[PDB]
DNA sequence: TAGGATTGCGCAATAT
DNA sequence: AATATTGCGCAATCCT
């Protein structure tokens, strides 16, 4: 009964929460978007970290090396 | 006119459409959480290195002394 | 059995 | 013209 009472305010409650789940979901792909922003950043400075050691110990290994 | 041919043609085109721009939304989306599952395996993985680098060259420093 | 959460899809207005 | 988006909503199904 399409057209019944009890069926529009079912559809109503069911209408709601697809907007609440939507919601919900597109503000997770928003955190998430976020988080590869912030992942990057401490990618870019972990990557300036092992390179400026790698070199620190390339240059230390080399002097025990001219012994 | 629902029955018009051109209407018939018109949502068997657009159905198509809607699916495919949803579709590639829900890979987009997919993607940008594969890329956090990414970065963060990495950025244990360049840790890990960070640290193994440190001990590398407090092995070498100790020995000056 | 009830009832909210999720998901896929259609429609039609609207944007490109 | 034709395809891409998107607000609104139906219905099935998943989950409590």
């Amino acid at each position: 009964d399409k057209h019944s009472d009890e069926y529009k305010i079912r559809r109503e409650r069911n209408n709601i929460a697809v907007r609440k789940s939507r919601d919900k979901a597109k503000m997770r792909n928003l955190e998430t978007q976020h988080k590869v922003l912030e992942l990057t950043a401490e990618n870019e400075r972990l990557q300036k970290k092992v390179e400026q050691l790698s070199r620190e110990l390339s240059t230390l290994r080399n002097l025990f090396k001219q012994l």
